[PDB]
């Protein structure tokens, strides 16, 4: 077989209310006896959840809940898998500079406020490292009809991205406050928002 | 461990703008110094064509040769879904390697394009960002660039395209503008080339 190790979501590690996880997905019915051991800076940990997946097209999935600060301070996380000789797989957050994002919600054209539904754009600029989470709300309630671009390497070595939220011309005209909510390690309490409305 | 072959499409800009020269390219990598003679043959809907420019390059990173064959093509032979095949011959190969490419069959839909002024809150800076917002297009291939007074600008960055919830694609391009340029009233244009657009082109301008 061959294994792939994935990082926690950056929003989960920066938000103490959330549950970050390191995930080990191992590729390759014959035998379903495969043990997955886990290590943080080479000390074995026994708290992972593993559930099995027989694929018809196997892959087993083991998720290690992690301490937020272990990821942030750069520890690695390793998964050793068993079922030849066993496969190792490591992962960590590398060290480097931090620059806070600048966040801007852009007013939409008028010709768009005409349509039954139109897009609000949030522009996020000047940040390092590139990992970032961007989502939206409406009157403080979680909103989901948005899409983010991938981050792009800008000329000064920082990153930028945009987020686009779809809105109902009816919800806008009733005075709903829309906000772009951005989570990044360079921000106060790891979060910042920008608001726009009809108003 | 012997030669391998990659085929590449024309730039979308070069097939959509009749004045430019699109090409289909076949690249052979890991050609040995001991067997440098590579014959590439080219077929358009399985009829052989003989006009490809084929040259060899020495690749110093790892002591290999690279053979690049660029077939110039008709803009409409790409747009109408003709198949372009390269066939590569070399004495290190048991039998020829063949690669085929074509413009895939699928939907067409023009992008909505808006250029947006800088954020109110960026106007305390030495430089500002203009945003070209490009929405609702199929297929995903697109070219986007900028100009100031017809000079091409180079200080812009495009995001990759993103699959939207309706199945179309969107993208943004951000241009950096010096405060003084913006203030003296220079005209900034976002130009977008897509097969959906009447005359394959739209250009949106902004200033003030
Ligand atoms: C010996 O060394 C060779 C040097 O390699 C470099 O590799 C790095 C690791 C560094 O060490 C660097 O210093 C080295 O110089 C090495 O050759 C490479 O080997 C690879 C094969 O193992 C091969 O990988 C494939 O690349 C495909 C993409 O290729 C393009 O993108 C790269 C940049 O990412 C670029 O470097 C290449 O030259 C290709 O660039 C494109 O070229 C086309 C054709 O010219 C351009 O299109 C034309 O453009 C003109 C004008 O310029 C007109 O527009 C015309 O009409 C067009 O036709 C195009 O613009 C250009 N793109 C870019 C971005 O520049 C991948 O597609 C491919 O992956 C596919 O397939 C694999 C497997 O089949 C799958 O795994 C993938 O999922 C995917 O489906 C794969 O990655 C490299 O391209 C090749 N590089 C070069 C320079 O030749 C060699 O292997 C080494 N050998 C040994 C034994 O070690």
């Amino acid at each position: 077989p061959s294994v792939f190790i994935f990082p926690p979501k950056i929003k989960d590690v920066l938000m103490i209310s959330l549950s970050p996880m390191v995930t080990c997905v191992v590729v390759d019915e014959d035998d379903p006896d495969v043990q997955i051991s886990w290590f943080v800076n080479n000390v074995e940990v026994h708290t992972a959840q593993t559930q099995t997946h027989r694929e018809d097209y196997l892959r087993v999935v083991s998720a290690l809940p992690i301490q937020h600060q272990d990821w942030m301070s750069g520890k690695e996380f390793k998964c050793k898998v068993n079922n030849p000789s066993p496969i190792e797989k490591t992962i960590s957050k590398p060290r480097g500079p931090v620059r806070a994002p600048q966040v801007y919600v852009l007013p939409p054209p008028a010709e768009e406020m005409t349509k039954k539904e139109f897009s609000l754009t949030c522009m996020i600029t000047g940040f390092l490292p590139a990992e970032i989470a961007v989502d939206w709300t409406s009157n403080g309630r979680t909103e989901q009809n948005y899409k983010n671009t991938a981050t792009v390497l800008d000329s000064d070595g920082s990153y930028f991205m945009y987020s686009k939220l779809r809105v109902q011309k009816s919800t806008w005209e009733r005075g709903s406050l829309f906000a772009c909510s951005v989570v990044h390690e360079g921000l106060h309490n790891h979060l910042t928002t920008k608001t726009i409305s009809r108003s």
